[PDB]
């Protein structure tokens, strides 16, 4: 296996606009197949990248900056990863659409799975409206990220390399003096399995496989043998002995991480998916499911000279291997100080979401379920509905709902709602066997309110097995056609995703 900590951590460049004025900022980004070396000891890997880069260029915008991005497909007409044709029923093979995750966007710029387009917009999906997306960014400073969202192809196009970071800077937060500029670094974490020849491996069927399975066949979960950060396998980052801010993004298909420092050092969490937490939280470890973001400070001041491993204790299809997936990256506190550390780690960060007193318009009960297809494969379904079934989640614009999410399955699902961020109310254990037999919900314990890390704003939330998770969300400010889904991509694609219509009176 590949030797750990031999390649420096890439810092993706910040995308420069094609045009900028005070009224409008305009970007162009083209998807391209390119080759990049993922580790010192590998031949170059064929990848799909935004502007040919893996990860894509980081986009940085200010709150309320009026942004337009033309996302273009200039990819080959055939995929290099195995497509299963039985999960979705003349269309081009390679379909793409870019979703700004966490973006508060009008619906035709949200990256709807059926708003896909093929090379040069030659063919477009039934919900396609526009080539140039509009991102008004009228929302909290936060770590967002952008990735492919094409119908039935999300797991594949994302795995191929179509991910990048998008940061919203709110200038009212500058007074906090959080580490910034060179000392503010994204960490996009993707697990990959890589063949001896340097080519990406993605399974063309489950391990067995039953001879009843089609070929290729979707798999219910993907666990990579190798961890990459910012497009390099187990990299190292030389840091100065001072405070850094890291924007940590789980851009993996299935894998959840549980991160800690191997020298016992602390993270200071200052932000979640939806932006700054009300109060900073000192943490020794944290769980990060697909699509979750953690905005953290790590203070290297006391650690000069040390090599510190960002470690992982969460299994994926088995226990972590100390030699491989137990490692994420390594910090090396050996970079000379460029200047005095003038940054801060404030306790008081932002308003509490609980300052809001919205009326509960509706209480929606949703269950995570599924069935088995004609081939014997598990099909995961929200409320035992298919993606293609008539829409049932129809919140009214401007109103607030509590969603009660019932999870009788054996694993955690990271549930994501497009458009909004939401509050976490609580989680509560229940009798699974009784719920499965009768559909009656019988609690086995009191409600557990969220920990401090979940007292701010979230857009992707871990719903553990045997629990009812309650969240509260205000559906706006736009009305239109959005989505909610599990963000384990292998679940999302078959078929754990549902439209969400935010309606006008
Ligand atoms: O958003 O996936
Ligand atoms: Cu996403
Ligand atoms: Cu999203
Ligand atoms: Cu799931
Ligand atoms: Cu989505």
């Amino acid at each position: 296996t590949l030797e750990k900590f031999v390649d420096a951590l890439p810092i993706p460049d910040t995308l420069k606009p094609v045009q900028q004025s005070k009224e409008k900022t305009y970007y162009e980004v083209t998807m391209e197949e390119c080759t990049h070396q993922l580790h010192r000891d590998l031949p170059p890997t064929r990848l799909w990248g935004y502007n040919g880069l893996f990860p894509g260029p980081t986009i940085e915008v200010k709150r309320n900056e009026n942004v337009y991005v033309k996302w273009m497909n200039n990819l080959p007409s055939t995929h290099f990863l195995p497509i299963d044709h039985t999960i979705h029923h003349e269309e081009p093979e390679v379909k793409t659409v870019v979703h700004l995750h966490g973006g508060v966007t009008p619906d035709d710029s949200e990256g709807y799975p059926e708003a896909w387009f093929s090379k040069d917009f030659e063919q477009t999906g039934p919900y396609f409206k526009r080539e140039v997306y509009h991102y008004p960014n009228q929302q909290r400073g936060a770590i967002l990220w952008y990735h492919d969202h094409a119908m039935a192809l999300t797991r594949l196009n994302v795995y191929a390399g179509l991910v990048g970071a998008y940061i919203i800077h709110d200038p009212k937060e500058k007074r906090l003096k959080l580490p910034s500029d060179e000392y503010d670094v994204p960490l996009l974490i993707t697990d990959r399995t890589i063949n001896e020849d340097g080519s990406l491996f993605y399974p063309s069927a489950p391990e067995n496989p039953s001879p009843s399975l089609p070929n290729p066949s979707i798999v219910p979960a993907f666990c990579g043998e190798t961890i990459l950060v910012n497009g390099k396998v187990w990299p190292y980052l030389e840091v100065e002995p001072r405070k850094y801010r890291f924007r940590v993004i789980n851009a993996s298909n299935t894998r959840t991480y549980n991160l800690s420092l191997d020298n016992g050092g602390d993270f200071i969490q200052i932000g979640s998916d939806g932006g700054l937490l009300p109060r900073s939280v000192k943490l020794n470890s944290f769980s990060l499911a697909p699509a979750e973001r953690y905005d953290i400070i790590i203070d290297f001041t006391a650690y000069e000279g040390e090599s510190i491993i960002l470690a992982n204790s969460a299994g994926c299809g088995g226990d972590v291997n100390p030699e491989t997936d137990a490692n994420i990256m390594q910090f090396r506190v050996t970079k000379p100080l460029a200047q005095k550390d003038e940054s801060r780690k404030p306790k008081y960060l932002a308003s509490y979401p609980s300052v809001q007193h919205e009326r509960i318009q509706n209480i929606r009960t949703l269950k995570l379920a599924g069935t088995q297809d004609e081939y014997g494969r598990p099909v995961l379904l929200l409320n035992n509905k298919r993606w293609h079934d008539p829409v049932t989640e129809t919140p009214k614009v401007g109103t607030t709902e509590i969603w009660s999410i019932i999870n009788p399955t054996r694993g955690t699902h990271p549930i994501h709602l497009h458009l909004v961020s939401f509050r976490v109310l609580d989680r509560r254990p229940f009798d699974i066997a009784r719920y499965q037999e009768s559909g009656e919900l019988s609690y086995t314990g009191p409600a557990v309110p969220p920990p401090p890390s979940e007292k701010g704003w979230k857009d992707t939330i871990q719903a553990h097995a045997g629990e009812v998770l309650r969240i509260a969300a205000t559906f706006g400010p736009y009305s239109g056609r959005y989505v909610w889904h599990c963000h384990i991509l292998e679940h999302e694609d078959y078929d754990m995703m549902r439209p969400m219509d935010i309606t006008d009176p």
